[PDB]
């Protein structure tokens, strides 16, 4: 099987990769994309807060990312006096830019293979305890500048180790954000959806000291001067235009065996899917009644239904595409290739071992994320009580330090209905008793009660009385904590998982990981020239493709670009999701599009055949000349499976049209000074 | 203001129409479509029971129409032991074909203008309504007089709101038997979810056979009747359809109103449609519940539910498309140019004022029209007990008007016709829908014409107690005896008593005024029509549909419902599979079809390993065009018309060519279902299969 898609290490583009790109239309070289010697594209593409991507678009450190990447910083700086979430935020001067605590932006200096130094493991199961040894060893040892940091990452399930030389800037200030109605237009409804019309962006500026080096916040740090910044094209995109996406994809698992994928589609995914669906249908029941609750639980209904949607997407995608079956055809060929290579002694039993360990780990795996999806994350009291549980066996200083931070849960009791909570505890704990593997169930077996009884006695329903339970010396507060029926029920299930499930889940998990690394090694050996790329691991990658529409269903085709016309079609006055700010509607009605327009219409978004995943939020999409044309912010629904199985016919990434970005910055915000700071170019003639 | 779309009188195709068709790729001619000298297409396209279209596809009377046109006939011979609704039905030889009482199929012999004869003496010698009164005498006068054969019938129809009158000589066949139908899961795949929706994957068809006496002439049913031999039948193409293929649809579109004033559209959108929508929604919700929980109740209500449901959803789409497209403003803009053209023609005395008068009367009639809608929807159509009661109400005034013998004639005829009414009547169902609809009439109807409602009816559930309208044996006893007594027996029944309070409240306090104003609006509409005909002579003006034979043409063409979204013009069986939901009410698939799909056993009906199912084109259709043939450039059958797409559900009021499409079953899928699925190859051997693209 020839692998489709690809998330490529930016330093290994020569050969196959560059040939594909130039045949896809790329004009620049591999050298322009990465180099240790001179300024390349990678110098304009930093890691954003360890979980997202951003890109430099001016020589004064102006960076662009998604609105939902900068959401937390924006929300942190907003209140009912200065409601930036709603109104947007724009710094007219650089001194008006708002500092952000715990926001870092990381640049890659150099990408360095250190697999040899890390691997003194084999010829000895008790020493990947040695490569942890060797990693720490080589980390301090590798050639680094004083103001730089070394990071060793595991590639290919542990067959390759690469050290990154990085610079971690710790002074990143909010420069600009559109109003939420623009930045998350269509919120939940349009999540994972194409056609999409969302101006999902926000801007920050990277600050440094007088030596243009990484530094903590100082009141007289200066704007960072990049080694490279991306010029912004005004010419727009067309179907079949070459696109390149550079970013920090978090995690893929493209080389899983069929048994793993079967466990996803037939057991683990359906398990979690029903759980969040329960929490959701019952949340939407009260949100359909009161509007003060609707504004309350909207951000949280969002956060949970997001993954609810992704998993449905993944299951349907995998079912529709027959991934399990394609995996099986591969495994029939794999076995043959092993046999013909004379490598049965190394690889001969890989598939048979997989099946037995995967068959066996199933009840643990399902029980595990029933605990997770009911206790740890979705039932907000059990999640509160669980947070309390994990500070219990920090064992006094470490306990109290953790507890001063745990008392600061002001913002969640604020806008929390325990009337609502009582609903989710009922439905979700019911599911756990009547659906979870009965052999690992604890204090179930029948207690349909202790439902409003727990929200009627727990010192965890309001915050002031929550403080009153955590009051007391280092001790007795524990005695007070186990007094609570709420915590006693969280403890109960947590003790059970931690002794009856975790001890043996983790064991089989290591057996399977060991198998997988041999499997990956076997595939790389037996299938050269089949476009095998390392699974994502939050490191800088390059992917490429083209502007291309797709078909989601029989007789339905989606074109690859949207327009403001399409947003006005979705416009609903006063709607929480589809309202449109007055100036934008004014701007539409007068077609006041400036240099951003295209024949009396304004481009908004477009989609591409680039292979992205979570972590690629805010990633730059450049054209063949290396100019910014788009801003990545999502994947289409039909290809949310792309971590397990990439299908080039329906996998698409969704990007904001940069013409739309600048339009919003300019004609909407009136922040033209941010644009004069940019390089506006015309690559098409 | 050049009028888009169109539904043309088939004898008038020469000139503008024919040029347009040949330009689209038509190879045949006007004389091939309609002729009195020799056979033509019209001979192969009869009216199917006066509400749908059908087409002859064999020289032994085999006709093809929609599954929902055959539906009432299918439901009528279905039961628990023989559920043809669910299982389909297939006459393996001609004697197994099922006779249908009260099913006729009408062929058009000739199309004859008789305007002069009809408007003879109505010039101004009268009083608008006794003008209509004189019109009806000329109509009856010509119908009796016009030359026809003995076995034929005349029917005079009104065109252009009364500016033109055309007589149709016809042959009405009365022995039409059921030959074939697919299971409902193929016949209405997707049911109400997919109704009025593209993409569509529905095999919407059924087959009948026309029978005649030994002179190849119309005959009431008889075991000695033989297959009718037609003057022409449509060969069926196996070479399929590609985008831009010329298509022509011939059929009997029921009603269209392309030439309404602004104020008519506003009344539709703002008050008539929302009322009727809300009323039908409550009725259907109640009915859906009982039918998803009981097949026997589903066999009872299948036909009655589908009829109601179809317009309920149509009206949602129609109101949606009229608003979205701003038809009201579009016409306002036309009307500001209309009168600018009545002054340019020096005709302000006949016209001009029209638009002002319309606004006057349309505003005035508003609360009556609404209150009327509530009465028709709640008493006449959706609540079956009130429905039967209201017929007794009318039969009451036959006695008063036409006499005791007329009473007992129409009473005994009413009783024999209530047979199948009670076969399909479920007391439990009708009372729950009664409880919901009477609530709506009281609370949401205009209060200044409300009847006994005094202000709260509370719940009178058991008026189904011992109203004798609930049961057939009951109903007969109520009407047993002489003309009086029976009339007082009826007056005592708690059911009919209730309907009486609503009925004479309507007939005395709403109906008189509504009629008065509507007559004025209609008359004004007649003149408005003539005005537009004069001041816009070469603007492709076609007569509104009026359930007469029309031709429309265009091409296989997709469309774009929304930004970045394109709908392709053809669907395939794998698209049906994508929608498959095991054991689902609407989207379950039969077992045999799933096997055929998995085997890709398509035979000569397949196209590179795929099975076409439906397609769409720019033909202008409306209700009545159900079952119309779509023919290619050479006059071969390539599709079977059966719906319109969501975006064009407005097309009776406003036609927009970029989004109005008709939906057709691909004839390759029809034959596939007849053949591979049912094993009814013998019906195929009857047809002439051709290859026009070879
Ligand atoms: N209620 C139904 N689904 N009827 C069948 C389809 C009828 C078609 N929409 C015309 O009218
Ligand atoms: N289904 C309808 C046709 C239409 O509405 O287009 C009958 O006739
Ligand atoms: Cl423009
Ligand atoms: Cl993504
Ligand atoms: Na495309």
């Amino acid at each position: 099987t020839l692998q489709q898609g690809g998330m490529w290490i930016p330093s290994l583009l020569s050969g196959m990769n560059e040939t594909e790109m130039k045949n896809l239309g790329m004009k620049i070289s591999a050298d322009d994309i990465y180099s240790v010697n001179h300024s390349s594209l990678k110098d304009a593409v930093p890691h954003f807060n360890g979980g997202c991507t951003s890109e430099v678009i001016s020589p004064k450190g102006l960076i662009l990312t998604n609105h939902h990447c900068g959401f937390d910083a924006i929300q942190n700086h907003s209140s009912v006096d200065h409601d930036y979430l709603t109104n947007g935020f724009w710094a007219m001067k650089m001194e008006d830019e708002l500092p952000n605590e715990n926001l870092v932006v990381t640049f890659i200096v150099s990408i360095n293979d250190v697999t040899a130094q890390i691997l003194d493991g084999v010829a000895s199961t008790e020493k990947q305890n040695k490569i942890q040894e060797n990693i720490t060893k080589v980390t301090a040892s590798f050639a680094k500048e004083a103001w730089q940091e070394n990071k060793v990452r595991t590639f290919f399930e542990g067959n390759q180790y690469i050290l990154f030389v990085t610079e971690v800037f710790k002074d990143v200030r909010l420069v600009g954000a559109p109003p939420s109605l623009i930045g998350k237009f269509g919120s939940d409804t349009d999540n994972w959806v194409w056609p999409r019309h969302t101006g999902d962006f926000s801007m920050f500026r990277v600050y440094a000291n007088k030596n243009n080096h990484p530094a903590a916040y100082s009141k007289d740090n200066v704007p960072y001067i990049p080694k490279h910044f991306l010029p912004v094209s005004l010419d727009g995109v067309q179907e079949d235009d070459f696109t390149m996406v550079m970013g920090y994809p978090g995690k893929t698992q493209e080389y899983l065996p069929s048994f793993a994928v079967a466990q996803i589609v037939n057991e683990t995914n359906p398990a979690k899917i029903e759980i969040r669906e329960a929490a959701l249908k019952v949340q939407d029941g009260f949100m359909r009644k009161d509007n003060a609750i609707k504004i309350q639980y909207a951000s949280k209904y969002a956060g949970v239904a997001n993954y609810w949607k992704k998993w449905i997407g993944e299951s349907q995608g995998l079912k529709k595409s027959n991934a399990i079956g394609l995996k099986q055809n591969f495994e029939k060929d794999f076995q043959q290739k092993v046999i013909a290579a004379g490598k049965q002694n190394e690889y001969g039993n890989l598939l048979a071992d997989f099946q037995k360990y995967y068959t066996e780990i199933t009840p643990y795996a399902v029980s595990r994320d029933y605990f997770n999806e009911v206790v740890v994350k979705n039932t907000e009291l059990l999640s509160l009580g669980y947070k309390l549980y994990q500070l219990e066996q920090v064992f006094q200083a470490f306990n109290d330090r953790k507890e001063n931070l745990i008392k600061s849960q002001a913002d969640f009791f604020k806008d929390f209905n325990s009337t609502v909570d009582e609903k989710v505890f009922e439905q979700l704990v019911a599911l756990y008793a009547t659906k979870a593997p009965k052999e690992f169930l604890p204090i179930s077996l029948e207690y349909k009660k202790f439902a409003p009884s727990i929200y009627s006695k727990s010192k965890l329903v309001d915050y002031a009385n929550f403080k009153a339970l955590l009051s007391g010396d280092a001790k007795a507060v524990l005695k007070k904590i186990s007094l609570d029926k709420g915590y006693a029920f969280v403890k109960s299930l947590a003790d059970n998982y931690s002794k009856n499930i975790a001890p043996r889940y983790d064991e089989i998990n290591l057996k399977i990981n060991a198998l997988q690394r041999i499997y990956m090694k076997a595939q790389l050996e037996l299938y050269p020239n089949s476009r095998i790329f390392p699974d994502a691991n939050s490191t800088l990658r390059v992917t490429y493709g083209k502007v291309k529409g797709y078909s989601p269903k029989d007789a339905i085709y989606y074109n690859p670009t949207t327009y403001l016309d399409g947003a006005i079609e979705k416009y609903i006055p006063g709607d929480y999701e589809f309202d449109v700010p007055k100036k934008l509607i004014d701007l539409y009605n007068n077609k006041d599009y400036g240099q951003y327009g295209e024949n009396g219409k304004l481009p908004v978004c477009f989609i591409g055949t680039n292979h992205t995943t979570g972590g690629n939020s805010g990633s730059p999409a450049v054209d063949a000349q290396g100019n910014l044309i788009g801003l990545n912010f999502d994947r289409v629904w039909e290809g949310t499976m792309s971590d397990i199985h990439y299908d080039p016919s329906i996998c698409r990434n969704v990007m904001v049209d940069m013409r739309y970005v600048l339009f919003i910055v300019d004609k909407f915000a009136g922040a033209k000074h941010l644009i004069n700071e940019m390089k506006l170019v015309h690559p098409k003639k």
